[PDB]
């Protein structure tokens, strides 16, 4: 019964590791994705000055 | 909603510059032709003295 309830725990809370790993490369290559986007955004506004 | 009230407040007061850039150049060269008629104005009285 003990290792049941220890089962029961592991059931509830664990996390399912190898869903973690793709999920983890998918955000690392997202992070650098928005920071590109990010940059861009930065650069929009400052071709104003090529007309004066 | 900070970042919302930010971009209201931009929306309510920034002006374009992009036509602003049209608007000075046109204006200068207003200026220029401005001074030119007023100087043919200045000019035009004195033409009385060919007549003495």
């Amino acid at each position: 019964l003990q290792d049941s309830l220890d089962a029961g725990v592991g059931n509830l809370v664990d996390a399912d590791l190898a869903k973690e790993s793709a999920k983890l490369q998918s955000l690392q290559t997202k992070q650098q994705l928005g920071v590109q986007a990010l940059s861009i955004a930065n650069q929009t506004p400052q071709t104003i000055l090529s007309l004066f």
